[PDB]
This record gives structure tokens, sequence and C-alpha cells, in this order.
């Protein structure tokens, strides 16, 4: 299958094949381990068209990541270790925080970090320009509650690059995957981390991969899945760079503009 009609059979093989599994919340999903689409970044942009997905939230949550931000507010549950800190909107040494300052000793939110832990998104950038044959050019993000982190705790993302012919590909292993909500969003918000790395380092896009270990969709979700299951999707919208960027610092959301994007109406998922 293709383009999002990936994304579609894998939520009809889920309806059909998915087994019951409790969460950590104790809620219930349908659930299939492993699974994988490809989506084509060439001259399109996989921002799904059965229903709206909410793209300025997914480009303002990447620049957030990419800044590594760990300042709450900055932005617009079991996570907790604190009293006044939590107040400030201090997050700890979490997300983006991850991406450029990996293994840093954590201070302050609003303290410095230059140069403290390893930048994994520079790292990155830095080895597609030395050795874009490398097999390693891998960036991991954990999920915030498992950050006692001397615990040697497992990632909850892995993304890989590839380069070959001039073209950036990426593929993002999930442990899990909420095919309701995170799954579109995520692969909007890989897509577009693609690009923009695609961008300074003289590439252009190739594939975006999306794999996923537990493929799962909550209970709740399963009647305006059946529903979104009916609409045919419309062709993906373009994504547009609008100045010419140098660093990936330098990025701001003014700089992107979205083409062409003509999706069903929202849906909204519990
Ligand atoms: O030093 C480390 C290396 C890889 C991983 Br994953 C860790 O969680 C860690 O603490």
């Amino acid at each position: 299958p293709h383009g999002e009609l990936q994304y579609l059979g894998q939520i009809q093989h889920i309806l059909r094949c998915g087994v019951r599994k409790d969460d950590r919340t104790g809620t219930g999903t349908l659930s299939v381990f492993g699974m994988q689409a490809r989506y084509s970044l060439r001259d399109e942009f996989p921002l799904l068209t059965t229903k709206r997905v909410f793209w300025k939230g997914v480009l303002e949550e990447l620049l957030w990541f990419i800044k590594g931000s760990t300042n709450a507010k900055e932005l617009s549950f079991l996570d907790s270790l604190g009293f006044s800190t939590r107040e400030e909107g201090d997050l700890g040494p979490v997300y983006g925080f991850q991406w450029r300052h990996f293994g840093a000793e954590y201070r302050d939110m609003e303290s410095d970090y230059s140069g403290q832990g390893v930048d994994q998104l520079q790292r990155v950038i830095d080895t597609i320009k030395t050795n874009p044959d490398d097999r390693r050019i891998i960036m991991c993000a954990w999920n915030p509650r498992d950050l006692p982190l001397k615990a040697l705790p497992p990632c909850h993302a892995l993304c890989q690059f590839y380069v070959v012919n001039s073209e950036l590909s990426c593929q993002l292993y999930q442990r899990s995957g909420d095919m309701g909500l995170g799954v579109p969003f995520n692969i909007a918000s890989y897509a577009l981390l693609t690009y923009m790395i695609a961008h300074i380092t003289g590439l252009k896009p190739g594939d975006f991969i999306h794999t996923l270990g537990d493929a799962h969709i909550y209970l709740n979700h399963i009647e305006p899945l059946k529903i979104q299951l009916q609409r045919e999707p419309r062709p993906f919208p373009k994504l547009r760079i609008l100045r010419k960027v140098e660093k990936i610092d330098d990025f701001k959301a003014e700089d992107f503009q979205i083409e062409g994007y003509n999706p069903h109406p929202t849906i909204k998922m519990e």
C-alpha cells in the first residue's frame, strides 16, 4: 500500500487482528507487535489527510525540542520530583535536553549548558557532512518517566539517518506507538526534522520509514478510527522552507510554510 494508505491499512489490521492488552494507565488497547511504513519525502510531505493534523503544534514542539528547552512555559503526569521547581515549570533534564546535552549534570532551566553533555543532534548533522555513508547516524530520545538514568534506561525512540545519491532518509523506531493520536503527529514531526537536517546539509529529503514495537489503539478510539477508515486520502501537501538556513539552531516557525493541505475534518480523540 502507499502514502497514507499504509497507515489506514495498519489501523484496519489492528482492529481486525489486534489482541487486547492493558497499558500502564490500566486503560485498554488493541495491540499488534511490529509494524513498518515508508512515506516518500520527495516533492511531498506526509501530513496526514484523513483528519486534520495540528501542524503548528508539530513545528513548535520540534523547535522547543531542538532548543533543548526544559522550561514548560517556553512551550506555549507521573513525571515528578520537586516543589517550587514544579511551579516554576522546570521539567528537569528531559526531552530536548537529551538531544542537546545528553548525560549533562543538570542545574536549573535558565542555567547554561553550552559544551555540556553529548549534542546528539549536532553529532548527526556533523557525521552526515564528514561521512555520509556512515551506518551510525543515530539519535535517541527517552520518556521523562524512565529517567533515573543511572539505571541505564532504554530509549523511547531511536532515529537513524541515511544518505545515498544526495538524498537524506530517516527511520524512526518507537518502542510503542499510539496509532490514533501519537502516530500521525510523530510522522509529521520526524519528517519535518528530516527536512530541516536535509536543508542545512545540502541534501534533498528521501524517505521517512516509521517502525513500531507495540502498535496500539486505545479502546476509546475505535469508533472514531472506524469512521476515519471510510475516508479517502487526498494528495499530500508540500512543505517549503522560506529562506536559506545554515545552522539547526537558526530555524524559526516563520521559516516554514505548508501548501496544498486539504485534510478531512478534525477528529477529536480522548
Ligand atoms: O551511559 C548511557 C549510555 C546509553 C544509555 Br541508553 C544510557 O541510558 C546511559 O546512561
